């Protein structure tokens, strides 16, 4: 029997609307992440999450030898496959109005799959925008998956293949592989598993770093395999980006609970202890980077699920983490509005304007109070928890009623 371990790597799945991201995750994991019959009142808005084990049948033909279940009967072997690792997928919504959600999920990714529909002109707006965001944030362990190849001839697929290679030529993604599949009919998925093992290696983890977990609200993610057992108290979900946490460790939620004392709005950190640690349906004594973890606490559930709880990160109780209402950012602007149907030119940052800041897994609006050539200073509508000095931020500006990614930078403390 394969061992029960936590997922050790997060693979993002991004791409233009309806290109088949959720169906590809289902092809790999067997899990349909988005309740898709109807949603709220015309797309999925939450992140999708699913996990799978990955194995390989030793004396069997590749790529068919790679498996996602402990069986080798498909290749004539009577042995169990060799367990390789457990992986997880962060499924981001494709709609252009939901870019903040993609950026929030991109903070959790160790690698990424860019889904490109073979029956659509390349590149579509969010194909370009999700690709640029990946390079901006540093998720450069990328596989480009040519989905829906069942719809088109081998000629048309190869034609689009050459377009993608020319698009990536001269960029950081020049050597990125392109793997054609049919997610819906599960064709050539084995070559994608092989590509994942070859191009999305599990990253080195510095397990001595100060433990930091980026929180994902329960209402912002669909994780069918994970469940909130809250007999001991509220459960907080998210992903560990550095260090490790253990059961019985004293922790704090930052910035914390909104409090208005005499008309003064502040955020009080919430302290608790880790009652339990869960990945999917299994309990663990420790939690490392990789996978969506469920941190069981002793807090009352009405607190952990409250909208007034600005729970952006979790750290150890005695960790030093500034919570800033004002931040300075060494920024860089793009050359063009990438996610629009027509690529506008981006105007420079001007004082007194409102910008959207993606920091870790949170999004915050703020007022520019100082503009320089390579630095800005922002008055934040809500504080952000800054656990390090080299923290990436993505800058967005509202254009035509839609927030569009215009630049990036580093939060300087
Ligand atoms: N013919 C064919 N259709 C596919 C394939 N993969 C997905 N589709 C179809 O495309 C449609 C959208 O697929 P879905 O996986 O939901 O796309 P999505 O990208 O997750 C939608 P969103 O961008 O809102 O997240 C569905 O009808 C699905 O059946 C494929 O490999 N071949
Ligand atoms: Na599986
Ligand atoms: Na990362
Ligand atoms: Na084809």
């Amino acid at each position: 029997a394969w061992p029960k371990v936590q997922p050790e790597v997060n693979i993002g799945v991004v791409g233009h609307v309806d290109h088949g991201k959720t169906t590809l995750v289902q092809a790999i994991t067997g899990i349909w992440t988005s309740k898709h019959s109807e949603e709220l009142k015309g797309m999925t808005i939450k992140l999708g999450y699913a996990e799978t084990n990955i194995g390989v049948c030793e004396s069997c033909k590749k790529p068919e030898a790679y498996v996602t279940e402990p069986s080798c009967k498909s290749c004539g072997s009577d042995d169990e496959p060799k367990f390789l690792r457990r992986i997880s997928f962060i499924d981001a919504p494709g709609h252009e109005v939901l870019m903040a959600t993609m950026l929030s999920g991109a903070a959790l990714m160790d690698g990424a799959i860019l889904v490109v529909a073979a029956n659509e002109p390349f590149p579509q707006p969010q194909t370009r925008e999700h690709f640029v965001a990946l390079g901006i944030i540093g998720v450069k362990n990328l596989i480009i998956v040519q989905n829906k190849v069942d719809v088109v001839s081998k000629e048309e697929a190869l034609s689009q293949y050459r377009q993608i290679k020319q698009f990536t030529k001269g960029t950081w993604a020049e050597n990125v592989p392109i793997i054609p599949v049919s997610a819906l009919h599960k064709i050539n998925i084995d070559s994608l598993i092989e590509g994942i093992e070859e191009y999305i290696k599990t990253p080195y983890r510095d397990l001595s770093q100060k433990p930091v977990m980026l929180v994902i609200r329960s209402a912002d993610v669909n994780a069918p395999g994970t469940q909130f057992n809250e007999l001991k108290g509220g459960v907080i979900g998210g992903s560990i980006i550095q260090g490790l946490f253990k059961v019985d460790q004293e922790i704090k939620v930052l910035p914390g609970l909104r409090v208005e004392k005499q008309g003064k709005v502040s955020y009080e950190p919430i302290f608790t202890k880790i009652s339990s640690i869960a990945f999917g349906d299994e309990e663990f004594k420790e939690a490392k980077p990789g996978g969506l973890v469920a941190i069981g606490t002793y807090l009352d559930p009405s607190l952990t699920k409250a909208d007034n709880l600005l729970g952006s990160i979790i750290t150890l109780a005695d960790a030093e983490v500034p919570v800033l209402w004002n931040i300075r950012i060494k920024y860089n602007l793009l050359e063009r509005v990438v996610g629009a149907k027509e690529m506008l030119k981006v105007d420079p940052i001007r004082a007194k304007e409102t910008l959207m800041l993606s920091v870790g897994s949170s999004t915050t609006l703020g007022i520019v109070t100082s503009v320089k050539k390579d630095e800005i200073e922002v008055e934040l509508r809500r504080p952000v928890a800054v656990w390090s000095n080299n923290i990436r931020t993505v800058i967005s500006r509202q254009i035509a009623g839609r927030w569009r990614m215009i630049g990036w930078g580093l939060v300087e403390i």
